[PDB]
């Protein structure tokens, strides 16, 4: 019954994707998602994470923490990424109220962020 | 339209009209000016921006709290306090350690009388 | 007032005098060239920013501290850490999550031992 | 109108207390004390703290997080030293469940958190 | 008194009856057998653990829980999940890391749905 | 199968074989003694835990942990360190807040180096 991420491979990049049902990300929502977004943190080196925000609306302290527990796992790989597109204007404010995604390239669209990280 | 500032209690309190719901770059520009203006009064200020209403904000409305919040603190007996703080501000404002120096209320009511002095 | 900076076992080493015990947007602005005039050095770039005395500061000088760690990060070899970090000042990074995006040390000589690896 | 902690000077020893009203500490309530609590944590080396349980019934992660605030801003003093006393039996299990306080001494009463720490 | 364990739709679910309000190491050496018992089913183990009632326990309980866990979790596909978790439960969970390998569901309804298969 | 304890530049390095991928409170119990002969050095005495390959562990190896330290920390000049540690391991350090009782390192060399000063 439970909604959950979705995770496909495209092009060496595990693409973290979101269902309509998780316009908001708040505490409880980040709960329901956190084993299936840190299993998909695994992979042969240079591991490679595209975070695909479309469709989300919302987010806060809750999924920012998760995003970095993810990054974390992927981070020391010298050729690792861990990238953001298709995020909304406003999730882009609340984005910038914090310095970690400085290191995550942001791209406008999933088919931008694969090329770009080809 | 405009926030509405008022004295109530030796506290000048800061509150949004409905319009408000969400405050992104244009509102906090429509805001600033009188905003800025009730960091403005007799010393030491204490100031509550009662949040009530508001239900989406991100960098542009906590920089201007910010920049409120440092004409007050010269005072070393100011306050900057926020009451009715909806849940999806809580975890915006979570994403930064500037704002827990303000006192948090969890009505209008009982910041008035927590501030008395 | 301005950063002080030394060179030290290959470590290009940034420093704040007792003034600065507060980096605010203003004692950011002034130290800003400095800094960066400071990150141009010979490669591998290795950078030390000893915070000894510094008890506060904030956004913007995070935001200072990652255009350096920027221009340093190209080198691949390169080191771009902190040391003698205060207790507040290690909240606000973690607070913000780039604390681990830099190594941070307790005290400078087993940051630029360390940083001989 | 507002309960918060009580800051004594015993002995040298900063001594952190609570009032009745504080039988449970939960996020409000440790949201309540946390600026009067972080401001007693400064003060000539070696600084020298105690929490006096006494009366509290309750406290999870919330206040273990804020204690181990205050913990960090003394510890790095040679002689620091930061002491409970007086934890009931039930937060004596709660706080078997985390290992930092293995660093903090803990005496049955203030009396006797006092003379030790002399 | 003992804990109550049913078998709901391919699920072993434990649940509490109200004299374990408060869970200590008295109370969970009075349960520890037939906790236990109820983690020794057909493979992959399904364990659903009701706290619904229960409103305080330490390290006592986490760690029978742990234990019971340990047991499930050769099967790949087992689950080991908690559902009506009191906010002051929630509190002391949060004090460990193991936990959150243990799904949560809001109420026993929802977690059998859940974990249909 | 045994913990590996090597001298190196003045320091007592403890290493996991291959084989500990998990530290349970079985391999803990197997590694207990070793590892507690290892922390009566001359002094003072410096020790290095070496977590490389080491991907799980829990509360029965942090007691192991903070047992060695406790002896070295005796010491005063002493000092007890970590290096290596996985992501998870990290995380189960923070959330029960022992990680800063310790210094930790990236890598073996790092740490070698660091703890010269
Ligand atoms: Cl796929
Ligand atoms: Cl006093």
């Amino acid at each position: 019954a439970m909604a959950d991420i979705r995770v496909t491979h495209e092009a060496q990049v595990t693409v973290i994707s979101f269902p309509a049902v998780f316009q908001r990300l708040r505490e409880t929502e980040v709960e329901q998602i956190a084993s299936t977004f840190l299993a998909a943190m695994q992979g042969a080196q240079p591991r490679k994470v595209l975070i695909d925000l479309e469709g989300v609306e919302f987010f806060g302290s809750s999924f920012i923490e998760l995003l970095v527990r993810g990054w974390k796992r992927i981070k020391e790989d010298q050729q690792g990424v861990f990238a953001l597109c298709s995020v909304s204007p406003y999730c882009v404010e609340v984005l910038q109220v914090t310095h970690i995604d400085e290191v995550w390239p942001r791209y406008s669209t999933k088919q931008e962020a694969l090329l770009a990280m080809a």
